[PDB]
C-alpha cells in the first residue's frame, strides 16, 4: 500500500522491463553465468 512502492513498481514497468524484453536475444550467452540470471527469474516472480 506504500506510495513509493507504486512509484518503484511504475519505474520498472516502464523503463527496466521493457529494456530487458527487448534485449532479450544477447541473453543466449549466459551458461557460464549461473546466479544472476537464476536471481532474476526469482525476482520477476515475486513481482509478479
Amino acid at each position: 500500500a506504500t506510495d513509493m512502492a507504486l512509484a518503484l513498481n511504475r519505474y520498472l514497468c516502464t523503463a527496466v522491463l521493457p529494456l530487458l524484453t527487448r534485449c532479450a536475444p544477447l541473453f543466449a550467452g549466459t551458461e557460464h553465468h549461473a546466479s544472476l540470471i537464476d536471481s532474476l527469474l526469482h525476482t520477476v516472480y515475486r513481482l509478479s
